[PDB]
């Protein structure tokens, strides 16, 4: 009866191919789910809404590529870490302007809403203009319909995206900023359940099936 919150759409971590939800997470939490014989139903929304839905306690955890920060450490709480990632720039295949993370200067940058992808650009960047959307389909067709100069989010999505979907229509700039881990988020006060999903993420560790479940989505072992 846990109701775990995803992401409408974040490939390659979660989303719908055909009638249910596919991805890296959906795997790692339905192993886990079995590691501990816990009982569930996901539930998808825009990544916006996850935190929130936490907070009110309407959703009792969460994946959805979730980036851990001590920012939000005060809000909601994380276990111990499942997957490192970083933020890319794309643009399109044949741009010109763009070798780096230099939309610092006024560049229009399209952007997610409620992701760190926003935080980053704030602190970071110079953007003439900053776009966001509640999914990042919506940020490519605005790089693709050329409403914006580049796109800026996770490495992992941007790279599966331009290989699979966005192939000879975009392409990755520069290498991956902003080291980052994922980690699997809870209400505050849900401890009983969280050092102890820490406990299955070590066994999943331990045991190579992570190393299966990461080699599915990525082609490859971790190390």
């Amino acid at each position: 009866k846990l109701v775990v919150a995803t992401d409408t759409a974040f490939v390659p971590f979660e989303f719908k191919q055909g009638d249910l939800y596919v991805g890296f997470d959906v795997d790692l939490w339905a192993a886990i789910a079995k590691e501990l014989k816990l009982d569930y139903e996901l539930k998808p929304m825009d990544f916006s809404g996850i935190i929130p839905a936490l907070q009110t306690k309407n959703v009792d955890l969460a994946l959805a590529g979730i980036t851990i920060t001590d920012e939000r450490k005060k809000a909601i709480d994380f276990s111990d870490g499942y997957y490192k990632s970083g933020l890319l720039v794309m643009v399109k295949a044949n741009n010109n302007d763009v070798k780096s993370v230099k939309d610092l200067d006024g560049k229009v940058v399209a952007v997610k809403s409620g992701t760190g992808s926003v935080d980053y650009a704030k602190a970071n960047i110079k953007t003439k203009d900053l776009r966001q959307f509640p999914n990042i389909d919506n940020a490519y067709m605005e790089l693709g319909t050329n409403r914006a100069d580049a796109v800026l989010h996770d490495t992992p999505n941007i790279l599966y995206f331009i290989k699979t979907a966005g192939n000879g229509q975009f392409k990755a700039v520069g290498d991956s900023l902003e080291a980052q881990q994922y980690g699997i988020a809870f209400p505050k006060g849900s401890d009983e359940l969280r050092d102890k999903v820490n406990g299955a993420l070590k066994t999943l560790r331990e045991n190579g099936t992570y190393n299966e479940i990461y080699k599915k989505w990525f082609g490859t072992e971790p190390k």
